[PDB]
């Protein structure tokens, strides 16, 4: 029922890629250089189902997993995602489902979403100038839309937290901005150090906003008190707005690593399993393994042997190659 | 560049010198366990000044560029100053440092400046007299370490002071201690409360974290971050606003660095481990060094403990303390 993988880590969560197709082209995520006219993306029946997804789901909520978190991809791409989510929704064990999405598609689906369980979503928006967020999403796509699908969404009755990725020299200045617009709306935003590994092979601070610095502009414009921990290994470093009480986090991932409580199993597009964000190399295909017939016990140890073996820590293995960089 | 199981290389020994100690503080050599009863280390069972002086040299050339002495109390061995000054001559241990609780400063603190020791930290875990006599067991007032702080200073020494906080016992030193040693332009440090509990996570119930120091004292006193002095700094520091002051805060429960740990460790009988928890007897390096050995053997052989070590204590009981919850 509780398994831990080699470096006593707890599976907790489970990271359910839905589509490899997006509506952007983020040039550090999909550029179109690679992702352009040419790209092949997953034939259709390569994705696992919703049947799949659902039965992985149970699984692993019987190896302790309490969270399912929705990505793509741009998840909302995937047709009948609301499915998905109406059976996650009947999963004992299951306590929380989230999704992230850049938003874009919020008006045209929510509602289902909604209506299938849905209550929270997470939305990636770079930046809050129109012209810089184009020059970011290379989709030609406004942050005024984006602006205008958070309000829908809250106004049905999803709650949205924002995530923003800085970039130093790119996106620094939309943090004043960003926490003012949203503290206007009460809505929970985190801004996240950029994790880019230069040649050596540790962190490149070229750019590279820290927590430290970001939290040095922030303090200069708004008033804030630090906030507790909420629980024992929370990523975010939380701040409050004293006015008001409105809160926004810091996300040291690069500054301070947090490999130590890192609980979390992801399974990709194409169904394969990662036990970490990054990978360069093909993970065990449990796609080809249950569509070749078998039980759910025999899921259910290979889940837990795919745990029991997980020892990985990339950013903590960046951290000491960026210390050993100092010869 | 040799890098061990966690690819974390070597860059601090930690020359453990004596097993002795002028104090008898209840946490760490209670007269309950070591009495008058107890025999300590006999001379000739300690390494040589000599010998450590070698280890330093191979250690060196792995990439070590600190050195911390300690012990128990390091001012109680023989004639400090003597090895202070043969691992100064060392290229390239860039520092040497030495963490003492301090009474002694007065009689050998400037043997020891004048060797080259020009770094000390200096534990004090109370400045209230009462208090602190509890504590170290030896009936020595807290003014009295106050005043050998003062000597140091005087004789260019740059002084800073480590508070281990316990929830039940120290808590309120933090802000007397803090108003006393900005007056006295300090770098004063709290570090958390390591205790593991019976599910073998970390125990909070003593712990006073640094984000719960941090709002005692931004209640007293108006405060600024101040960035990491280097990628990797581990204590999170902080300044006055006024004046300048700078104190920090050791995260050692509430925020584990193993993965930036570079610290080698000799005991004061000669043993290497590779972390500050370790339940096994280490390597005996005295035993090896002391049969027929060679500077390039003995290189080859600290190489190996290195490469071969993945200690990792405090992530393990962090890993531990969300695995329990729940
Ligand atoms: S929107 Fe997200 S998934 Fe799509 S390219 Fe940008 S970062 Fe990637
Ligand atoms: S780098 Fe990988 S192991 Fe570390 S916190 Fe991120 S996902 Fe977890
Ligand atoms: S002074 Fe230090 S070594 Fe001696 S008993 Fe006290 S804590 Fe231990
Ligand atoms: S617990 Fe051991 S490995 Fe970890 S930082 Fe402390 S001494 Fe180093």
């Amino acid at each position: 029922e509780q398994i831990k993988d080699k470096l006593g880590r707890p599976i907790r969560d489970l990271r359910l890629s839905v589509t490899d197709r997006c509506n952007f082209r983020c040039d550090y995520c999909m550029p179109k250089e690679v992702f352009g006219d040419d790209f092949v993306f997953l034939p259709k029946n390569e994705l696992l189902t919703f049947d799949e997804m659902a039965r992985i789901a149970k699984v692993y909520a019987e190896l302790g997993v309490k969270k399912i978190r929705i990505t793509g991809g741009e998840p909302l791409m995937r047709r009948d995602l609301d499915v998905l989510i109406a059976k996650l929704n009947q999963i004992d064990g299951i306590e929380d489902i989230g999704l992230t999405t850049n938003g874009l598609l919020l008006k045209k689906h929510g509602q289902k979403l909604y209506d299938a369980g849905l209550r929270r979503i997470n939305v990636s928006l770079d930046a809050i100038d129109d012209t810089l967020f184009q020059s970011i999403n290379n989709r030609n796509i406004k942050a005024t839309t984006i602006l205008e699908q958070i309000d829908y969404a809250t106004s049905i009755g999803l709650n949205v937290k924002v995530n923003v990725v800085i970039q130093k020299g790119i996106n620094d200045d939309q943090i004043i901005p960003m926490l003012e617009y949203f503290k206007d709306k009460h809505i929970e935003i985190r801004f996240i150090e950029f994790m880019d590994v230069g040649n050596d092979n540790g962190w490149d601070f070229s750019k590279v906003v820290t927590k430290d610095e970001m939290l040095t502009m922030i303090e200069q414009h708004f008033e804030i008190d630090p906030v507790e921990p909420k629980y024992f290994g929370e990523v975010a470093k939380y701040y409050r707005h004293k006015d008001n009480g409105v809160q926004f986090g810091l996300i040291t991932s690069v500054s301070q690593s947090f490999c130590s409580t890192c609980t979390r199993a992801r399974l990709s597009s194409d169904g394969k399993f990662y036990g970490c964000l990054f990978a360069t190399v093909d993970g065990f295909n449990v796609k080809a393994f249950i569509r070749s017939g078998v039980t759910d016990e025999e899921l259910k140890e290979q889940f837990k042997a795919l745990w029991q073996i997980r020892d990985d820590r990339y950013s903590d293995e960046r951290t000491a190659q960026t210390v050993a960089n100092r010869q």
